[PDB]
């Protein structure tokens, strides 16, 4: 159907999540944060929606790039439209980002699903209606009883096992935590968690993202003693060669790249060079559901797993449509916060999890985000 | 000295340069364009300045990132400050770009030079006070007598040779030129230029940036028959493997990567994999003078040249401080425009060129941009 409108609505959500100056999430005081909803509408009035930070869909980007590509086009030509946006990034003075591509692609998928009364993963071609989640723990902090000590991680891990998680991923301490980073502290946290949960829970760590080769090597060696299942992004992913070196040295599987640019193209280079043992993708990291699927297929053709970064519907649907991914990433989690409480702007969870640790994909059309339109309207900026 | 202020001044410049929807420059009607000047000031009142597009230094980026890193710090700690910004990019929701790092780093270098009464390339450590420039021709257009036909390129090339350029680089036709791209037309333009200038002028081409492997191969083979000195960015640089393949296949030197992310780190990967025969860097492409110098040094250690993308003082000073770069890129040029007329907001050229094709670096302190502060003040947005 012909796309007639692209609209952004900015509203305030009430949350206890804060992000530090380096972008890491932490629990803090309840406060209002601006959140944006992108809507694509067709001639018959059907809409698709997706959520992102206001800057990613600010008027500069919407007017200069997004509307020019989308308006007047058949909404179903997702490949053509994605490629059109992709070929405009180079000349965009660094303003047309993969994040912008992602929210646009997601809204187009939601539009197609809502139009047809079909969940996105079913339209793609379903693999699984439920999937194991790992509990993805927030970055370390200096909050007493929070994630300040190695024992704090151990205690929280016990809680996650009780909840039903069959896998747990630590994010350890990073600047601006005053004393961070420290390999020995990271390893103490990992050891506390292994001691707490025993050998039959799968454990992963996603550490400070800029350790030197020598520090990441020491971290990896320590993890092998604790039977961890993977090490994630312990070094600057801009150095492919460092990851090749680390993977060759470590027995423990290295997963990546999460944050590196270049979408599926650059991820092929990680396979080619042997820079990782497990690939990584994510809707936000590679510019949408469409390229995330490509990354999943790329990995599958090499007989590799590709673990999907990020919670929310958009990532869950990629995981549900593909086989070669062990988990959905559920979080980030913190003992001070109740993840299962959801968001004020959604009427129900996009990723409810049973007591056995399986997330069940909602049977709602599109991305299945149960949007509280009335709340958004009552809280506009 | 302690940094006390970071300020952005947005002003209108009058220019005939336009950018199409894919970001390519073309000559068009005279119009006003918003330009931004970033200023860093220290406790004693000394200032450094650099220019960029308004979005790159908009309040979001200045307040959330730049001020937090710079304010209260010793202006001379350019390495520490650059690394601080670099380590904040990952968590910036794609808003802290290499372009933002570049303008900040440039302003800091300008500040150090102005404070000491020294040109930046002299502070770095001078290699050459003058350098050969190639005439870098604008992307093709559909303007009669402009760059619409192969013969138009040939005629313009004759003019460039008369001006004194010893080297000429074509940018050929790209979308949204109605019929673009077409390898055979690109090759006709290259042939017209070679016929016009003879065998003793150095010729380069920078083509449509997203040709398939098969098209870029055909382009490269055609260039070999015309004795061209390099082929630049004919394929999506997100595919390192495509560049390894193309370089292995072509006799003509392949230069890159220009636009790929990852700064000097990712450029090391291009050397390691043999993806190019000549490296490429640029102040805007790798996030500043500081990392551009790193890329130059990286290339030199492999006995490679590293050609520096972009005109203006910031790139000229990198070229003047290093040996392993054949040219300064002077342009973009078009028969309808007079490059030597300069900009309304600068009192004189940053890159004047003699009749023998050498650009002479001004002996003015800092980046040596002869800023018309009065004009800027009279034309504020
Ligand atoms: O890595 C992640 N998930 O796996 C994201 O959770 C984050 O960006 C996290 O690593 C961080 O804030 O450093
Ligand atoms: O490649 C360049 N210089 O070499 C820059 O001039 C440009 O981005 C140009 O290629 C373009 O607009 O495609
Ligand atoms: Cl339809
Ligand atoms: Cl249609
Ligand atoms: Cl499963
Ligand atoms: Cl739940
Ligand atoms: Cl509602
Ligand atoms: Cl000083
Ligand atoms: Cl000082
Ligand atoms: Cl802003
Ligand atoms: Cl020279
Ligand atoms: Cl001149
Ligand atoms: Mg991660
Ligand atoms: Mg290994
Ligand atoms: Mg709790
Ligand atoms: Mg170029
Ligand atoms: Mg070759
Ligand atoms: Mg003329």
């Amino acid at each position: 159907m012909i796309i007639t409108d692209v609209e952004v609505r900015v509203f305030r959500t009430t949350t206890r999540r804060h992000s530090d100056s380096a972008g890491h999430a932490h629990p803090g005081p309840a406060h209002q944060v601006e959140q944006a909803m992108l809507t694509v509408r067709t001639e018959d009035g059907q809409e698709g929606h997706s959520f992102t930070a206001p800057e990613i869909v600010r008027p500069h980007v919407i007017e200069k790039f997004v509307k020019k590509v989308l308006i007047g086009e058949d909404h179903r030509d997702r490949e053509r439209l994605w490629q059109d946006l992709a070929h405009w990034q180079r000349g965009s003075a660094a303003q047309l980002t993969d994040r912008t591509l992602a929210v646009v692609d997601c809204a187009l998928w939601d539009l197609a699903g809502r139009s047809l009364g079909q969940p996105v993963y079913k339209l793609i071609g379903g693999y699984r209606d439920k999937v194991l989640a790992y509990g993805s723990i927030m970055c370390g902090d200096e909050l007493e009883g929070g994630l300040a000590t190695p024992e704090d991680y151990g205690r929280f891990a016990e809680t996650l096992v009780k909840r039903g998680y069959k896998g747990i991923k630590l994010h350890t301490w990073m600047p601006p935590v005053s004393w961070a980073p420290d390999v020995k502290m990271d390893l103490k946290a990992c050891a506390a968690v292994r001691e707490a949960v025993g050998p039959d829970i799968r454990l992963m760590i996603d550490a400070f993202h800029w350790y030197s080769r020598t520090d990441a090597l020491a971290l990896g060696r320590g993890l092998e003693k604790l039977g961890f299942d993977w090490i994630e992004e312990p070094m600057d992913e801009q150095s492919l060669s460092s990851y090749k070196w680390l993977s060759d040295n470590l027995d423990i599987p290295v997963v990546g790249p999460e944050s590196a640019a270049g979408k599926h193209w650059h991820r092929a280079e990680w396979i080619k060079a042997g820079a990782c043992d497990i690939l990584r993708t994510g809707v936000n990291d590679v510019g949408g559901i469409t390229p995330a699927l490509k990354t999943m297929h790329l990995a599958e053709a090499f007989g590799m797993e590709c673990e999907v970064h990020g919670n929310t519907a958009m990532n869950l649907h990629v995981v549900a449509a593909t086989k070669n991914c062990r988990w959905y990433e559920r979080g980030l989690l913190h003992p001070f916060l109740e993840y299962d409480d959801g968001h004020d702007y959604l009427k129900s969870l996009s990723d409810p999890m049973d007591r056995d640790g399986f997330v069940h994909v909602p049977d709602r059309p599109g991305l299945g985000e149960d949007i509280d339109f009335t709340f958004i309207d009552n809280n506009r900026v």
